[PDB]
């Protein structure tokens, strides 16, 4: 009984916010907060008088308006602000002449509006007990004689209380307390919202302006990747996480070039060592960045270590990009694939044929043809786009379904979980893994890595979270795949080579071949090393696979095979599967004069497992056989060396054979635990274990970003401290160990890989930084993730509080210190103009410490859209440094009566700063809502629309009883239902989204149909192809 009522919303099934229900001349608004009905709204305009007790009014105005006098950021004032008042009521009971330590909240005196302030009497009594706790609540209703008496007593109280405790901390904490809990100063206001990337809930883009100009740029050009240079397309999204850099601004690409310049020198650099440098680079969220940085990277890797000599000379530098974009490929391609492509085609037919459950795989004839490379009979070398492939990163098909486990186990939301809950959903997530039924992990691990493994015209890379568990010390504990993985990956150096042939037959069964070196054909008869080498492999994904009496599978193992006694790798068991790691004791078969060989629905000879059928374990879900030739010498090795042969084509890297004989390994997991001996750290392990990676035949260990975490938990990245959520760029294990170590265990890290012939990626990470500690105030807008104004936000053009100062110690240090030095050694770097810019970088300023100018924007920062004071009108409060100078009438000795919004009569009127009325204009009120004042300067109330031209520009708008613009909702009336956009105005024939509603309005305005994207709403594992 006695509850609140609602409208429930058919399409959420929740209650709707900001919604007006009319029918005749009544109404009920169902409100912001919760959707509750009510039909009585407060009036949102209104100050009310100053203190009329003189006392009061001169002793709490400001002392000066130095910076000292009045706590501000760039001379804008925050609710948190506190001030010297000329006077304290010292003990609440002497007027008493302020000392410079003296401050007090401004929050004691002042109030945007009557409302606010007589909320903060409600609070500071119940919660401060700086009132008697019985009294009733004060209502927004009181009169300012009334709100004035209690908020003077408040101040005496307070007053008492700073003199028997002699301390003014409780204060801070209380009013800090007071002003998160007014949606104005809060989330509530900034229009969370998680649609695309927007991982943290929504961005602020900066903007420039006269009241922030110290924070403007010339650049900021924004979304410029690969397909967007011009930016006259939509691009890759520029905002991502945390505070987004600008690398549109020729200043911090010579900054990223300079940081670039330290990581690939990192152990002479910081070691005196040569021996312990990165040898490549990742580069991180290529999308998210102004793709200068891609030819940036090259110029510099092509003058310090001349790429595009030869094979050779690449590849002794192995790069990556994370690029997820399907069209990035052509553009790497276009500027000499100085750093390689992912083949996200290839990765997807993979996702798409063997690594989902067995009710949801597609035929697997899809991976003989979506790829950068056609493999039905790829016979030639130097013919495609040179490119890596994955079957898991730490990021792909891991750390969202690791989630999922934790908030699984935990009943915890998506994200949310403490060291003790991220093992207890570890142990869900290896106890699926290891299962038949997977929820969490995906299937065909086995068949995923041969094909992975086996693919001609790839650079593999193999996942960490694939050889050991995810969660745990590094390397603590094995998967269930280690021995299938390694199997497969010394296999692969020991026979795989040479041309390939995939093929699906009518039973939807998958034969892939490789002939081995020296023979790239079918029909080619090879050369003497091609005899013993090869591969031959059988794949099925359907469980329930069972071949007829009399049909076969035929491996077609080429003209180089003939007569040929081949042995088992992989077979697949009941159980699982069974590994052969060398001839002995492996089930054999035998090609006959045409290279084929020939299996059934029988076992081959009474070999156990050599039949062909489907099975169903926690291993394979089909069928899975892999064959090579039997009597390989143990020290046979298949590879190719690359040519030092001067390339003829300005490219780094070219797809042959030589390439194709490197494997990267990404060394890490998100979620390697902090470890409690030295002994656990990450970087001591690798390097005690360089000869074990050496043995599986990796060429480039990628190591996870070395930058220490700002560990703010604002992020995945900074809870898990991963890496790539830092504020330091510079410090890689330096201040204090990263979670894999110290800088001297990265560094013999680095040495010891190379020691074992190993290259080291340096993870680069140019999009972001996070956590800086110092506040500046700049102009934004909210926005989405490719900066585009979110129409239904009040904050557009608007002062905020930024987090935007810092850098730590190390880009203190070394921020532009490598640059002089480049400029001698490299001096052509310096003269290159950069396709979207259209200048050169620029050197001539070092960045040692960030500021807003820097960056592009800001996820959102919770402090809410009116944390920046102002007044009515859109006017700022400001000391004068910044804007001009104008201060609160408390503070200052301008009276306030007779100004603003004033009631005569039955009617509301607005008085301008020079005292005269307002008429035919819309004006907005200290807290945000706008009214309008008409021909007659009546503020307009009538809930009935109303058409409204305001500088050359129609509008249908609607005001609510208390005066307010309805802005950003429906309204259902007994003719239908309406919405109005974010500026106030009717929205007519076309469809709207608002935020995770989108609306449907015909010619008339009325709703046609509605509907509901719930994953805009909170946090969320990104949809397979999000970014494609
Ligand atoms: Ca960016």
């Amino acid at each position: 009984i006695n509850g609140q009522q609602y409208y429930i919303d058919p399409t959420t099934g929740q209650p709707r916010k900001n919604f007006l229900l009319q029918n005749g001349n009544d109404w009920i608004y169902f409100d912001k907060d919760t959707g509750a009905g009510t039909n009585a709204l407060k009036l949102q305009f209104d100050k009310g008088t100053i203190s009329a007790d003189e006392q009061y009014r001169r002793g709490n105005e400001a002392y000066s308006y130095d910076d000292k006098s009045i706590e501000n950021v760039n001379g804008y004032l925050t609710a948190d602000t506190w001030y010297r008042p000329k006077q304290i009521l010292k003990d609440g009971t002497t007027w008493t002449d302020s000392k410079e330590t003296d401050m007090r909240p401004i929050l004691m005196v002042w109030w945007p509006n009557t409302v606010t302030q007589a909320y903060y009497l409600n609070y500071m009594k119940q919660y401060g007990n700086l009132l008697p706790a019985s009294l009733p609540s004060f209502s927004t209703d009181a009169d300012s004689a009334e709100l004035n008496h209690y908020s003077e007593l408040v101040q005496q109280n307070i007053e008492k209380r700073i003199s028997e405790t002699g301390s003014t901390d409780w204060l801070r904490t209380l009013m800090h307390e007071f002003v998160t809990k007014n949606s104005m100063w809060n989330k509530d206001s900034e229009n969370v919202d998680y649609g695309g990337l927007q991982l943290q809930g929504g961005f602020l883009k900066y903007v420039n302006s006269d009241l922030t100009k110290y924070a403007n740029s010339d650049w900021r050009l924004m979304n410029r990747t690969a397909t967007n240079i011009d930016g006259k397309n939509y691009g890759g999204a520029e905002f991502l996480l945390a505070n987004d850099i600008d690398n549109s601004n020729p200043v911090v690409q010579a900054e990223e070039l300079n940081w670039l310049y330290y990581l690939m020198n990192f152990g002479t650099i910081t070691g005196n060592n040569p021996e312990a440098n990165f040898d490549g680079i990742r580069v991180d969220a290529v999308d998210n960045v102004d793709v200068d940085l891609l030819s940036i990277a090259r110029d510099y890797f092509n003058a310090a270590y001349n790429m595009e000599q030869s094979d050779a000379s690449a590849n002794k530098h192995i790069n990556i990009l994370e690029d997820w974009g399907w069209d990035d490929p052509a553009y790497v391609n276009k500027i000499g694939n100085p750093q390689l492509t992912m083949d996200d085609r290839l990765r997807n037919a993979i996702m798409d044929t063997l690594s989902g459950a067995p009710d949801k795989n597609q035929a697997l004839n899809k991976l003989i043809t979506q790829s950068l490379v056609n493999r039905a009979n790829d016979n030639t070398e130097n013919a495609v786009i040179p490119s890596y492939n994955f079957v898991r990163a730490h990021d792909s098909n891991a750390q969202d379904q690791i989630r999922q486990a934790i908030q699984a186990a935990t009943g915890k939301p998506y994200g949310e979980f403490n060291l003790d809950d991220e093992k207890k959903g570890m142990e869900a997530y290896i106890n699926d893994q290891n299962s038949t039924n997977k929820k969490w992990n995906l299937y065909n691990m086995p068949s995923a890595y041969t094909i992975l493994l086996t693919n001609k015209d790839s650079v593999p890379r193999v996942y960490y979270g694939d050889l050991y568990q995810d969660g745990g010390q590094y390397m603590e504990h094995k998967t269930r795949y280690f021995d299938t993985i390694t199997n497969l990956l010394k296999t692969r150096v020991k026979y795989v080579a040479g041309g390939q042939t995939m093929s699906v037959d009518k039973n939807g069964i998958l034969t892939n071949v490789r002939f081995g070196k020296g023979a790239m054909n079918a029909t080619d008869t090879g050369t003497d090393e091609t005899r013993t080498e090869g591969i031959g492999v059988v794949i099925s994904n359907n469980t329930n696979l069972k071949l007829n009496d009399g049909e076969s599978v035929v491996l077609h193992m080429g003209a180089a095979h003939k007569n040929q006694k081949y042995r088992a790798v992989i077979l697949t068991t009941e159980d699982g599967v069974k590994n052969y790691t060398n001839d002995t004791d492996a089930p054999v078969a035998y090609t006959d004069a045409n290279g084929d060989l020939h299996f059934t629905n029988t076992n081959l000879d009474g070999q156990q497992y050599t039949a062909v059928r489907g099975y169903a374990n926690p291993d394979v879900t089909g069928y899975l056989a892999v064959w090579v030739p039997a009597g390989a010498a143990d020290d046979q090795d298949a590879r190719t060396a690359p040519s030092d042969e001067a390339h003829t084509t300005k490219t780094a890297y070219r797809s042959n054979a030589a390439l194709d004989s490197n494997v990267i390994y990404e060394g890490f997991s998100n979620f390697i635990y902090w470890p409690t001996t030295e002994s656990e750290r990450t970087n001591v392990r690798i390097a005690q274990n360089a000869d074990l990676f050496k043995s599986w035949g990796i060429t480039t260990f990628e190591l996870a970003p070395q930058y220490n975490s700002s560990k703010d938990g604002t992020f995945l990245d900074s809870i898990i401290d991963n890496g790539y959520a830092f504020t330091d760029r510079y410090d890689l294990g330096m201040s204090t160990p990263n979670k894999y170590g110290s800088d001297e265990d990265l560094r013999n890290a680095l040495q010891a890989l190379h020691k074992a012939g190993l290259q080291a990626i340096a993870d680069w990470v140019p999009d972001q930084i996070y956590n800086l500690p110092g506040k500046e105030a700049v102009t934004v807008t909210r926005s989405d993730d490719h900066g585009t104004t979110w129409e239904v936000s009040p904050i557009k053009n608007v002062v905020y509080i930024t987090n935007t100062i810092g850098g730590g110690e190390y880009q203190k240090k070394y921020g532009g210190e490598f640059l002089d030095t480049l400029q001698k050694e490299y001096p052509q770097l310096f003269s290159q103009v950069y396709p979207v810019t259209q200048t050169t970088i620029d050197p001539s300023v070092k960045i040692k410490e960030w500021s807003a100018k820097y960056f592009n924007g800001t996820n959102i920062l919770h402090r809410g859209a009116g944390y920046v004071l102002r007044s009515n009108d859109g006017k700022y409060y400001n000391l004068g440094t910044s804007t001009q100078q104008f201060l609160p009438s408390q503070l200052s000795v301008q009276d306030n009566e007779g100004y603003g919004f004033v009631k005569e009569g039955n009617n509301y009127h607005y008085y301008d700063e020079n005292k005269q009325m307002v008429k035919d204009a819309f004006i907005q009120d200290s807290v945000g809502n706008w009214y309008y004042l008409d021909k007659n300067g009546n503020m307009v109330a009538n809930q009935s629309p109303v058409e409204i031209s305001s500088n050359g520009a129609s509008g249908t708008y609607l005001f609510l009883n208390n005066g307010t613009s309805f802005r950003s909702g429906l309204v259902k009336t007994d003719a239908g239902t309406y919405y109005y956009d974010g500026d106030g105005r009717m929205v007519r024939n076309q469809t709207v989204s608002d935020g995770a509603m989108t609306y449907v309005l015909d010619e008339n305005g009325k709703l046609v149909s509605e509907s509901f994207d719930s994953s805009a709403t909170e946090a969320h594992p990104l949809k397979p192809g999000d970014l494609n």
